[PDB]
């Protein structure tokens, strides 16, 4: 075939039922999710080639840099109680890799405060129990694939994108391959 199993994805031999549509999974430590954010865009460029009806998921996980790590997973449940994911992603990148400047929840906060919420709504979602099972949700959801690297996308719960197998040479190219093939995953 043009898209084979071990190739541009790998199958689940677990599946997992009811899971969403596409699920991405990053960590603001993690290096090549920098790269897939501000670079590559490649949510971005996924959904622009998703059919109609097909909903986007994106989580962060805890298995990078300890204390901070998991912060920050409950910053990106705030973030997204909020609807605010696109106001913070690009400066909790840099903070954590470019400028080095988030080091500790508060720093994490002030990225928040910069980028326009308030800090008597950013405490109180940081403290609701929206924001607990929102992180409830997000560890649920990597411990139904043991999910043990990121960046990592699934597809319906059965198949896992293989960036490793696409060429690399031309970033555009790439990012069409790879949402191209979520969009042949997402009609199997």
């Amino acid at each position: 075939a043009q898209y084979e199993d071990g190739k541009q994805y790998t199958t689940l031999e677990k599946p997992v039922a009811g899971a969403p549509q596409v699920l991405e999974f990053f960590s603001f430590f993690c290096p090549h999710c920098y790269q897939f954010e501000e670079v590559l865009h490649i949510s971005d460029n996924v959904k622009k080639k998703l059919p109609e009806g097909v909903k986007m998921t994106k989580y962060h996980v805890n298995f990078m840099g300890g204390d901070l790590g998991k912060d920050l997973t409950q910053a990106w449940a705030v973030a997204m109680a909020l609807g605010v994911e696109d106001k913070v992603t690009v400066p909790l990148f840099e903070g954590v890799q470019k400028t080095q400047t988030i080091r500790s929840a508060s720093d994490i906060r002030d990225v928040f405060i910069n980028a326009g919420i308030k800090g008597e709504e950013y405490d109180a979602a940081w403290n609701s129990f929206v924001v607990k099972s929102l992180v409830a949700q997000q560890e649920k959801a990597a411990a139904d694939v043991q999910l043990r690297g990121v960046p990592a996308m699934f597809v319906n719960g059965k198949y896992q994108l293989n960036p490793q197998g696409m060429d690399t040479s031309n970033m555009d190219v790439f990012v069409q391959q790879y949402a191209d093939t979520v969009k042949y995953l997402s009609e199997k």
